[PDB]
């Protein structure tokens, strides 16, 4: 209980007071500060007197305990996703309700809690007890379950000054928000919102339209490494493949063949895999997000910049 | 026909190209995919850089473009993206052969390409015929293609949509004949006729470009290299567009099955397994021979052949397990 004492004390350096507000900030070389960076983003965006520092700090360090030393789905990725949602909300400061803004920063930070570095596919094919438990969106539901568990620990419950509803409300925002980071649901989500933007039936007074927009915002954040500056971006993909290939290897060890994406032998097709992933997933995501919320546009511009870079890699420039 | 709203052409006018595309848009394998908002503006940039800045009055152009866009459907392959993709390819062929073609052919070839699949229902020349469609009653060879051009004229004739405003009546009836011929020749059923003669005209040193009927033949083949240029893009783009081609076909195959009739394999989703061999078969029967004869006639277009070879190997790899 002295981890969360060395967190109450943190002051974000003035030199980062601007850098952080930029959509393309790389938290990468600020390891020590990451839990202080998140304290900063919460305060700036939700208020200094909405979470009682201690309970907030208690929370954050515990969440941090509960992320494993995997190559990609780690503490560095929680913060990075949290950061991006900060940037989204800051640039849209009016659309989102007090209760949402708090939920979403929290939901982002726990969204991959206690990941083991295994896809849902993997968990389900090998009848692992988490697949036994949640047939669909397997990891995502554990993540949430794990959010619930850290909160119910002594003195971690940061929502203890809220109505019955108000408490069951925010968690629900978090539930739906964490679930939405199952990428298999993203495709549906995005196609509904597209038809709803063309048609024009899109209504932000409708709470199930709110859900889909928040949904998409979670994908955008989750995927946000494709929006960083190219060296960060290049590097963070290496970490992605390292997670996948360790899952690929684990499959070989079982006399079973992994897919190419998970096949380190296939290192070479990486750039074309990225280009494929940008055209099929990333770009449409940031494209529709921008349609819905215009200020999010530097997300799409940077995504286009990295797509070019991946093209150049493939073509030899 | 359908009018386009006011606001549509007014933003189109204010639009400006990013300095990094100006570089990439000139290149053959350039993919327009990730710049949807920019497409109608990519057309202007393209027109202007090919046919001049006062070729047409922006206002009239922009109206036409936006009304060309809205007369495309949300079908899977033959849509607004495909039209601009085909226009982009023309542009890049023109640019590499810029003085081989009259100012008047480049205006008309770029519009033709923009308009060459207007109001595609999502159906083939065989379906419409076989099932005695109105359109099939109206036009009985090159069915949709004829309709595509009928559709162009209709868009030409609309208060403010006529971009051949300032043309002599003579030149007006000329650019309409470049366009007609260009569009019809996108009927792939004709390509095989066209390519054999061109191939023949090539092996004898008798092809001549100031010979008009040889000109039209060359133009038609340009229209084919453009219609198929998705096979010249980088692999992950080629594969993704293949998905959309098949989405459309299989949607048609599904209609036939309903109607009491068995689709050809290409249109039957139950036959996916042979996709690679359909691709392999199409690259050898159709596309490779397209870009080979194109590069013999217009050697700067060669990067189209090289990229077509690149993706032919990819389908071959896809084939052998890999
Ligand atoms: C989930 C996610 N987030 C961010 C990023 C930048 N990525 N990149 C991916 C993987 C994209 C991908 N790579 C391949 C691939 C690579 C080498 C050989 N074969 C491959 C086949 C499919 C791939 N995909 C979808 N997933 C993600
Ligand atoms: C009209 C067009 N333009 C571009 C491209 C890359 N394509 N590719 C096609 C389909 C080519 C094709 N597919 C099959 C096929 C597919 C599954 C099963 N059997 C098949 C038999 C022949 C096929 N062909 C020619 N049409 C096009
Ligand atoms: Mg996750
Ligand atoms: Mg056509
Ligand atoms: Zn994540
Ligand atoms: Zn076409």
């Amino acid at each position: 209980s002295e981890e969360w004492q060395g967190l109450m004390q943190f002051t974000l350096p003035v030199r980062l007071c601007k850098e952080i507000e930029l959509f393309h900030f790389d938290i990468g070389p600020f390891e020590n500060m990451w839990p202080g960076i998140f304290v900063y983003m919460v305060h700036r965006s939700c208020g200094t007197s909405c979470f009682e520092l201690e309970k907030l700090c208690r929370f954050i360090m515990s969440v941090k305990k509960n992320y494993r030393r995997v190559p990609y789905h780690n503490w560095k990725h929680a913060v990075t996703v949290a950061h991006c949602m900060y940037a989204i909300l800051q640039n849209n400061h009016t659309l989102f309700t007090d209760l949402e803004r708090k939920g979403l920063l929290i939901a982002c930070l726990c969204h991959d809690l206690d990941h083991r570095g295994f896809s849902n596919s993997y968990l389900q094919k090998f009848d692992h007890p988490l697949a036994a438990l949640y047939s669909t969106s397997t990891m995502e539901q554990h993540h949430f379950s794990q959010t619930v568990s850290i909160l119910q620990l002594e003195g971690h419950n940061i929502f203890s000054t809220l109505s019955s509803s108000e408490y069951e409300q925010v968690l629900e925002i978090i539930r739906k928000a964490i679930i939405a980071t199952d990428l298999a649901l993203y495709f549906g989500n995005r196609k509904q919102l597209e038809e709803m933007y063309q048609t024009g039936s899109l209504n932000l007074n409708n709470q199930s339209h709110r859900d889909r927009v928040i949904g998409l915002m979670m994908t955008a954040c989750d995927l946000c490494s494709v929006t960083k500056l190219w060296p960060v971006t290049k590097l963070t993909a290496n970490d992605i493949y390292a997670e996948f290939w360790a899952e690929g290897d684990e499959m070989k060890k079982l006399g079973i063949q992994p897919i190419p994406m998970m096949d380190r032998d296939k290192k070479d097709e990486v750039p074309q895999g990225q280009l494929g992933f940008y055209n099929a997933v990333a770009i449409p995501c940031y494209t529709t997000l921008t349609q819905i919320l215009p200020p999010t546009e530097p997300l799409l511009k940077a995504c286009r910049d990295n797509l070019s870079q991946w093209e150049k890699v493939i073509r030899g420039e």
